[PDB]
Order: C-alpha cells, then structure tokens, then sequence
C-alpha cells in the first residue's frame, strides 16, 4: 500500500518525535523501534500492538527520509 510507513508513523509516532520529514529518531530500524518498545523509553510500551510488518514499514519509510 502507498504511504503505508509514512500513515502509520503519522499515528503512531509523530506527536512526540515530530513529523517524519523533521524526525528526531536516530536509529531507524526494525529492531531499534522494537528495542525501543521493550524497554518503553519514553512510555512507548503501549506500541507492542504494531506488527512486525509496521514497523518494518515505519522503519523503511524513515529511512528513506534521510
Ligand atoms: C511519546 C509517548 C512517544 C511516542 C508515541 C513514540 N516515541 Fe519513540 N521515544 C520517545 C522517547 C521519549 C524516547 C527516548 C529518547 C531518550 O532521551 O532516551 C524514544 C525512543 C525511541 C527510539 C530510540 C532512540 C533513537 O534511536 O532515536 C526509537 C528508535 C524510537 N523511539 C522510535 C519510535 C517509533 C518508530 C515510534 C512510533 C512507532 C515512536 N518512537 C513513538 C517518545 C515517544
């Protein structure tokens, strides 16, 4: 689906780490997000309902912006 990555950060992730264009996220990886949540820096533990799939699409779409 076109703009599958960039909806879902938009939903899930912008309101505290800004827009994806402008994002303060350094490590834009599946298993860095994951880590993230596991470890819930910053409250992000509620994230475990992503699948795997959206956060590889999350990953790859801020990856590529960048
Ligand atoms: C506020 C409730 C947040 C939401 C929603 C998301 N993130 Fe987050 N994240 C937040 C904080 C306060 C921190 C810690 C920063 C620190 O000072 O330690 C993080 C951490 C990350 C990280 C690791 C740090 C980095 O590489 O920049 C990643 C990779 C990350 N977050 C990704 C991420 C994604 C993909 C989100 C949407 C699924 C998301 N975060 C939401 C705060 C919040």
């Amino acid at each position: 689906a076109d703009g599958n990555g960039s909806a879902l950060y938009g939903n899930n992730c912008q309101a505290c780490h800004g827009s994806i264009t402008n994002s303060d996220i350094q490590t834009r990886t599946v298993s860095a997000i994951q880590s993230a949540i596991s470890g819930n820096r910053g409250g992000m533990g509620f994230l475990s309902t992503l699948t795997s799939a959206e956060i590889q699409a999350i990953a790859t779409s801020l990856a590529s912006a960048v």
